[PDB]
């Protein structure tokens, strides 16, 4: 019952990836992963409403050759269960820049040194409705 | 590179898939495949500018267990190299409905009797700019 999975995205540095999806009404959290494949994620975007001991906190992390890196938590939380949320992601060799529904944007280190993002996957709590490449 | 590949779409009857992309300036043909998986397609949407003996011909077909079905060809070709083109495909139990860039619509029988579309793949000279699922 997982979410949408996309491969061969070929997102290049500077390109803006816009993803709009519906957060499940009973979601305790949701995930949007970006990277080379399921075991190599340059970005594990994980807004947690009430999950894993956290409340209303965005947790980001990287996964390299299967290994999870050091998590980074964001300063804001412009998300709510049972609503449509859109995030905009771009990257360069040093960092990924993530823009949230509230227009707030932060950076997450590009720990995989990715020069292209070909994989994206959402979990069962984030129903992707639209994906744009600009 | 090649073409975007999305799985776990879970597109149900009555739902529409909108795909917008850029037709290569020297496009020969491009494909949008929809179905259960790569070897089971309810719709192989293949606009051929100049390929396989076809000149500006939209060729559609189904693929059952790897075997191509009986091709269907349309009477219009609203695609132009070097221009953005959008197609809207609606899935229904009896037929899939395709709405072309200029509003022309045609149907293609759901030969595989799919109850949902979970696979989408793009190939050829068409750079996807955005996809909307519902
Ligand atoms: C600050 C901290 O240690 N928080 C942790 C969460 O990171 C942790 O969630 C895990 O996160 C990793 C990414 O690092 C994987 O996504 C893993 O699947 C998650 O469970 C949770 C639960 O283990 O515990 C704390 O909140
Ligand atoms: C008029 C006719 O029957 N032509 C066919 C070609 O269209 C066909 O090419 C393949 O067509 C399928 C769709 O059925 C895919 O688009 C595939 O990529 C094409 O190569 C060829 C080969 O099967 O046979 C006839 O020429």
């Amino acid at each position: 019952a997982s979410g949408l999975v996309a491969s061969n995205l070929n997102l290049k540095p500077g390109e803006c990836l816009r993803v709009r999806g519906e957060v499940a009404p009973d979601a305790k959290s949701f995930v949007l992963n970006l990277g080379k494949d399921s075991n190599n994620l340059c970005l594990h975007f994980n807004p947690r409403f009430n999950a894993h001991g956290d409340a209303n906190t965005i947790v980001c992390n990287s996964k390299d050759d299967g290994a999870w890196g050091t998590e980074q938590r964001e300063a804001v939380f412009p998300f709510q269960p049972g609503s449509v949320a859109e995030v905009c992601i771009t990257f360069d060799q040093a960092n990924l820049t993530v823009k949230l529904p509230d227009g707030y944007e932060f950076k997450f280190p590009n720990r995989l040194n990715l020069e292209a993002i070909n994989y994206m996957a959402a979990d069962g709590d984030f129903k992707i409705k639209c994906v744009a490449f600009d």
